[PDB]
């Protein structure tokens, strides 16, 4: 597969002559999310980011590592990152979607109504091109198959974190463990303590950044903004200088503050 | 001053024909902690990082924090960051260091019978050259004067965390001050949660690195190790090639893993 | 016969178009064993080496002797050389093998039921070519023909060494005397001490590794290994240059630490 | 000291125009003995051979072993590896050597009359040479200092050995400690079994080779032999072409059947 991303596979079903996936340079390579990172950033609002693990020989073990794009202002299904079965059609707004978006987000939610619904609903397309729902059906059967299954994995010490998990469809389950981090690493022999408190929590409504911290990530893929409209809201500035700023404090090394995804412990077996 | 730490005055008292001070290149921007960075490594253990506000029309405001060096696996005053005026000569080790630095360390924690014996047994050094004590103290004078004092700080919700620190020296209550950043930080009329978790504690033995977080950040001043001298000693490794170890995945974005001092509020006056 | 090994005659009995016998360059030559290299080390985890005693007019006689592939570390039946007619199914894993190698095994150890069992087992492969187990029968009947019998061996001080020796197979008799060379051999009127002391042992279960002596022999035909798993475990390693190591004491000649089996004395007749 | 050999300094007193030292190429490398294998060779009997120790990640330690030029026929004093103080002058033949070498032996064994003795006996060679005994002297005691003192090294389980290696000279300690191997070898937190049974002997005359096993070794410094003069002695010889002598197995690794010197344990700390 030299695309994983499972949205590669929508195309315009009317006409095709030359069109390019809207898939980000990482939609090549099989971190195991199969969602890339421009997808991930415009559905579930996060980006990508590796944790190495050193041994002590010089070696290093990488992860992936969901950066919530979520700002502390966001309220209610704003902060949703990714939706559960029971509300991703209201989150995501599959009915804005074109029909092929629509049919691979009820893929991989595991609605069959929805897919024979929209299967059958999409055969008038078919006196365009001959494969309007066979290749694009057959490359997300295929992506999805990837994704199906003494490492160990727990999202919270409480029994109902552990419903909101397995309940949850395989392909989203798997997108959750990928991009959620642990709080506690138990690797080897050795306990590795990467963060002391959560940033995300999982819910009957899916994974949520339940948490407020204070986001100053810029997003690289949803930067734009119509700059013919004119905006009036108030907002906050500083007055002074450079000394008064202290603008050069800024040749030191900047800590980010961003919000990654830690929440859970991890066993990793010999 | 050209020079703002507190420890650039210290010189051989025999014979400085030609002498460089071990400082490093941050020794000469006034940010507050009148501590070079090499020397903080050297003595408090930490390094110095910047953090960055923004406001909302393109300004930034910047303040230091600091960056422990502690490890993990570091027990009792090794995860000491910055000593108490109860235990700085056992954590230091004054009994080991040179004249000068003892006292320079005497006058940061205010030990007026330890500052008049040194410079009553310092008076012999006054036959090499006459400025043994009178411009070391007077440079260090200069450097405790400029630590003399709506803006709050608070450094825990508990009684005794305020406690232990008012009875700081006011040096050290400034190095505090500016070397931990709050976790939540109130500006103008809104709340930051810069950290929803604290990393270090102030007790009665003064700053600690109390959480065993994982440290891997590698000191840029105390690399040093001896390789003449054989060390046999267990540790672990991983086997597996770029497919094993997923090193493709250090393509992405690295998410650093330190340990920023977050601890207590702070409220910034308008 | 041009291959002596005895399991040469191994083939699969499904379809042979175009079959190779894994047995290794060593099995064309009739040293004794008849059992090449390759199978000795996969079967009895045991190399061959060449011990040559000079008489003192320029002649060298020539004897075969075993190399312990047991590391040190290695605990109850994986420190078993050659299994005993009473513990060598489950040694070695017959009831995994192949039928043509269990047939084999089963001739080995004179388990006159099982060949005959197996044997009645195997008609039904005579669909597929009518020499399923005619030409292995009679090739494995041949080699152990071969192994059938004043030069006298001792296998220890002891009467239960040689109840545990005089109890085995034939062809395990013949293989443990030509791999187990003696400690002291008395050749025409004088005595050899090839060694003071043992490096294995002849019991019920047969020839086991009994001394756990440090092995650093690396196996030419056991050094395969899977790269793509991850394997998590704690060794030591030493730390330094040149100088600590002593890498340059390499260039005198090397001592190779390796587990020869000696054990028993031999007396060869004039 | 681009020669570490003790014996590198003797020179003819009388004349020296034109003179080379019989030192080997393994004078110039500090492995510790501070005597050349050629020397080693003639007076001690013994070569050298270097042993490895993995250690798991891909590092070897090297260390040094004396390999026993002792044939199983020698008897008495001829068994005798290295002379203590009690008998060196007897073993070593000192009266027969020459006035340079037995000052060198005398300086080595600590004997201060017979060293005195000597330098005033010596006095009549600088009407020759002004550098005949000074520069001697100096050699010889720049390379004795060398030798001047968690690691530990036991000789055996009994008292008697103990005190028979503390009484030697600390030359000859150091000797015997960098020629004798451990037999088992305590590094780090594992024991390594080099070997079970022990080839040398520490008693009050010194280091001997107490087990008579068979030597085959053929030294590369002490094989001259007279061809001119006939030698008359019953030997031993084989009788058989290659298939009675089997020198077909000699395609196969050869085993070295050479005495290593083994006895004690040593711990290795970290």
């Amino acid at each position: 597969l030299r695309n994983f991303c499972v949205f590669s596979s929508v195309k315009p079903l009317d006409f095709c002559d030359q069109y390019s996936s809207p898939c980000s340079s990482d939609a090549t390579v099989d971190d195991g999310w199969f969602v890339c990172e421009y997808h991930a950033s415009r559905f579930f609002k996060m980006e990508k980011l590796a944790l190495a693990i050193p041994d002590g020989t010089g070696n290093n073990y990488y992860r992936t590592v969901g950066k919530s794009l979520v700002d502390d202002k966001a309220e209610g299904i704003e902060r949703i990152l990714i939706p559960s079965q029971n509300n991703y059609e209201t989150v995501l707004n599959l009915s804005l979607l074109g029909p092929a978006e629509r049919l691979v987000f009820y893929m991989i939610y595991d609605n069959k109504e929805k897919q024979n619904e929209i299967c059958q609903q999409l055969r008038m397309y078919e006196r365009f091109r001959p494969e309007v729902v066979e290749e694009l059906y057959n490359s997300t059967l295929r992506v999805l198959a990837l994704t199906n299954p003494n490492e160990s994995r727990s999202f919270g010490l409480s029994v109902e974190d552990d419903l909101a998990f397995n309940v949850l469809p395989t392909f989203i389950q798997n997108l959750i463990r990928k991009c959620v981090a642990p709080e506690s690493l138990t690797i080897g022999t050795e306990d590795l303590q990467l963060r002391n408190c959560n940033t995300c929590r999982i819910t009957s409504e899916g994974l949520l950044a339940s948490v407020r911290l204070y986001n100053s990530v810029q997003p690289k893929y949803l930067y734009g903004v119509n700059e013919n409209r004119l905006q009036i809201r108030n907002v906050l500035q500083f007055q002074g200088n450079a000394n008064a700023l202290q603008q050069k404090l800024s040749r030191y090394e900047l800590y980010q503050i961003n919000i990654p995804l830690f929440l859970g412990k991890q066993i990793i077996s010999t």
